């Protein structure tokens, strides 16, 4: 994913009360009173990558003429945009 | 992946006849007639960053002991959750 650091405020404190809370309940490091969060405090997001769409560069011939046409596509609609047509084109 | 070739042929197809259908509602070339789309033809994936949660790394003091804590939190249902909690430790 993608790493940050953030500051020691209020909410990083919380994390860390959080976190000795949580271990007080296993309680194999014997009752904990928690103290302060010091720097550094990292921070990491978790990403899942999901497809928006794609995109298409054609070379359509019409009425014998050759064009150049770009179009998208949404993936979950399936709907389809023109996005340049420009022509005629000279041959690949 | 990003931009690959690909192959001409139906599906390709179906997309040069959006192509000059959408054209032929601007009509600045003229009443077209869709022939056949030719290579190459490149196609371009857009993919989207979606949020799966969050992870914070920290240093906390507890019992005048310094522990380091991994903890998760879900983007959806923000709940918290201790993965880790070692110590003590050197401090940074």
């Amino acid at each position: 994913g993608e790493w940050e650091i953030i500051d020691i405020g209020p909410f990083t404190q919380n994390l860390g009360k959080f976190a000795v809370d949580e271990e007080n309940k296993i309680g194999q490091y014997g009752r904990l009173t928690f103290n302060k969060v010091i720097r550094p405090c990292m921070k990491k997001t978790i990403y899942e990558q999901v497809v928006a769409g794609y995109e298409y560069q054609l070379y359509v011939y019409a009425s014998d003429k050759l064009f150049r046409a770009d179009i998208s596509e949404d993936y979950k609609t399936r709907g389809r945009k023109l996005l340049r047509f420009n022509g005629p084109v000279p041959p690949p």
